[PDB]
């Protein structure tokens, strides 16, 4: 199969629509820097820039036993972390099904069950008893605000959870109360977002870590800023958190560029946005999340069908369905090792009921590569904005999420993206001054380490939040 001229011209067209140059990346990074700055100076810039209330770097010399509680859709995960003091740690964990009848929810049965689980865990791993109370970090992945690290006021339940009387209430004393009633030796000392945990856990084992990044269905970034650079906290901070203090920031930068000033959206991206549940929101996420990569390809193929280029005489009644193509499509297609692209052929015939020619499959494959590479290039603009804003010339960027972990070539695409931005003369990725590395476990390990850092301050009578809180 040699690609017909009319189809080659379309592929060149797709390349012009979807490729992101070095220079464009650099202009996007520049806008991203002042949007991060703006989020730090004011409540409600499009980038939240949420203080995470971690005000020290882990040194890697911390030792001792620390717990984490990771509360999930159908599971509660309880993690014990043993910190070895040399950037090292051992871990063990249990998961507990949350019972059917109490997601539907009394606040007090929810916490009694979480407590009963922690009791079971503590009795199994400390059968002789614990000398001292174990500090616990709580990854609580539901909309919440906190004015100190040892607090989480739930804005709203999510994910089938409908428990009355939790919303508008701090969950920490609710949970702490049931722990005390069971006479379990645990204190709940921190509530975090998982990405904040991804940064701190990775930094403990890897001191070059300068950022924790999630690239999945959702996108998030966390890094350490400095207090003198967080204008929106001026007048709010107690005496022992001064201008020199570090501050962990949970970015929530998915809303970056909602104004649509800098992202190179194509007509296909504009459709995804208009058709989404929230047009004009989540702009950066829409352009980088693995969730939309298949819908992008679908709209493109449908457009080429509609203009006469491809799928002639085919049944497009499945192709016409929004979100029929999930992230597994560009993923499988990029992974297709066959010269004649047989995995691509199977996917389209079987799932979409479309028979393809080899030349169509070559176009489809080129398109998957374009969409995936674009996603990665835009993601690293977030990475480069944090680094450039903070004057980090070298960095380990601790990454997680189903896209970073599972999408074909993702790490090679990101690394080439950084290398083009900074224009390095370095042959191999492993040697890039700024590189993406596999994160440590954020929601588990990360929470327990944060619980460690927080305890250092509390034990000292030192503040971990806004004055008078």
């Amino acid at each position: 199969a040699d690609v017909p001229a009319n189809l080659m011209e379309q592929i060149h067209g797709l390349e012009t629509l979807f490729t992101v140059s070095s220079e464009k990346m650099r202009s996007i990074v520049k806008h991203f820097i002042s949007e991060l700055d703006k989020g730090l100076s004011k409540k409600g810039g499009n980038i939240p820039m949420i203080p995470g209330w971690v005000v020290e770097y882990p040194t890697g010399k911390e030792t001792g036993d620390f717990l984490a509680l990771d509360l999930g859709g159908t599971n509660l995960r309880v993690v014990l972390v043993k910190l070895g003091g040399n950037h090292d740690f051992d871990t063990t964990q249990n998961k507990y099904r949350l019972p059917d009848h109490l997601r539907t929810g009394t606040s007090e049965q929810l916490w009694s069950f979480i407590a009963k689980c922690l009791k079971e865990f503590v009795d199994e791993w400390y059968p002789d008893g614990v000398s001292e109370p174990l500090p616990l970090g709580f990854t609580f992945s539901y909309p919440a605000s906190q004015k100190k690290i040892n607090s989480g006021v739930l804005q709203r339940w999510t994910k089938g959870f409908d428990i009355e009387g939790v919303e508008g209430h701090d969950v920490v004393p609710m949970l702490q109360e049931q722990i005390e009633k069971l006479n379990i030796p645990i204190n709940v000392v921190a509530l975090i977002n998982d990405t904040t945990g991804t940064l701190v856990a990775s930094l403990y084992t890897d001191p070059q870590t300068k950022m924790g990044i999630i690239i999945g269905t959702g996108v998030n970034g966390a890094y350490y800023d400095v207090v003198s650079g967080i204008e929106k906290l001026e007048g709010l901070l107690p005496e022992d958190i001064g201008p020199d203090s570090p501050m962990a920031i949970n970015c929530e930068y998915g809303s970056f560029d909602n104004e649509h000033l800098v992202l190179p959206r194509t007509k296909y991206d504009v459709i995804i946005d208009e058709e989404s549940p929230r047009p004009g929101q989540q702009a950066f996420e829409k352009m980088t999340s693995g969730y939309y990569l298949g819908e992008i390809m679908r709209l493109v193929l449908l457009d080429l069908y509609d203009s006469g280029f491809i799928f002639k005489d085919q049944d497009i009644s499945k192709l016409k369905e929004a979100y029929v193509m999930d992230t597994s499509y560009p993923s499988k297609i990029e992974d297709d090792p066959f010269e004649n692209l047989e995995d691509t052929d199977d996917l389209f015939k079987t799932n979409l009921n479309i028979e393809t020619t080899v030349v169509e499959r070559k176009l489809i494959r080129k398109l998957a590569e374009l969409v995936g590479t674009r996603a990665a290039r835009l993601t690293v603009c977030g990475v480069s904005a944090i680094c450039d804003k903070r004057g980090y010339k070298t960095a380990h960027i601790a990454a997680d999420g189903s896209v970073f972990n599972r999408y074909p070539g993702y790490k090679e695409k990101a690394a080439q993206a950084l290398k083009d931005i900074y224009n390095w003369d370095v042959e191999k990725m492993e040697d890039h001054p700024i590189q993406l590395v596999a994160a440590e476990d954020g929601s588990g390990v990360g929470a327990a380490i944060i619980a460690c850092l927080t305890q250092k301050r509390l034990a000292a009578g030192k503040s971990v939040g806004i004055k008078g809180e």
